[PDB]
């Protein structure tokens, strides 16, 4: 029962909207992935992991006005898109630690 | 630094969006109180606390179409509203274990 | 997968230890449940206890002291006019937040 | 208040014990950190370690079995070359949870 758990965040958050749903981008090449509505309350990096390998962390691009995050894997993988055949793992990175939480994947 | 919470909830929830923001009702009583957007994935109960004296639980009322939903307090002080001299808390109650979680206060 | 709550208590604790398996307590006659123990609780805050049997509210205690060896006895007959509660009975027990006044369920009885 | 989160453990682990208080083991010279000991550690995943030494990622490796003790340490010659981390850069060591890859933040040397 992760009630608990949730009604904690809405403690302290109150009000808060989020969309992480991916939108991924293709032509057997995964280049890019996208969120809806990211969280903003800190300035967030992400890490893309492939097929077990750990690409790194790069900086993030804006937050766009419709709330909307572009993770672009361009910058990751040395130019390259994706393929599909591998699996794909974002996390999102906290600047103040370096925690980093899974919120994306590809088969 | 409670972002490992947060992001577990977007983990387990990807797309979620509440607002618990209170609208509380008034000519020197608050008659109830009003949340723009619930949570939804349980039928959840609420409890009020009436400057410390616990006047339990009662059934919720419908959750509207744009996603409100009210708290009278007239179901609760035996058909009075609360004068705000006193202090109001506003429990969400689990209803598979009973919990109950603080999500508003009046003074 | 919920080892990032996990781990943000281990961060922000450091060093913590607990143990609330129940310890049913009966009473005179056997049928009858009288108290509740756990062998160790957490001591941050003055917790305290409400019980609710078969549906109805006993409402809220102030917590026994804490023992030497770190448990901890919640009693029924506090709760429950001096009778203990029959063993058919669901109990519930809840522990009190005494700073927001959130409760939480740690134990049940059938 | 946070004590929601904390019950939330309570509840779904009953029983838990851990203490992850650095305890930093010098090498030779003195100047260099060669390990990190923690003297009890959760043991429901097979967890591993990240270390990043002064900005930089040193990567991850499985992690030395648990002690009689409830106690595991973590080794930097494995992850730095042989070489102790020298106790003026800031060295930081994530558990790696195995199942998502998640990493949290468990010590850090200045």
């Amino acid at each position: 029962n992760d009630s608990a758990v949730l009604f904690y965040i809405v403690a302290s958050q109150k009000k808060l909207s989020f969309d992480y749903t991916p939108n991924w981008g293709r032509n057997s090449y995964i280049d890019a992935l996208t969120f809806p509505r990211v969280l903003t309350n800190k300035p967030y990096k992400y890490r893309v992991v492939k097929a077990g390998q750990d690409l790194g962390v790069r900086d993030s691009y804006s937050v766009q006005s419709d709330g909307s995050q572009k993770v672009n894997f361009l910058e990751y993988n040395a130019g390259r898109g994706i393929a599909d055949t591998q699996t794909i793992q974002v996390y999102v990175v906290d600047p103040d630690n370096g925690n980093q939480y899974l919120v994306a994947q590809w088969k």
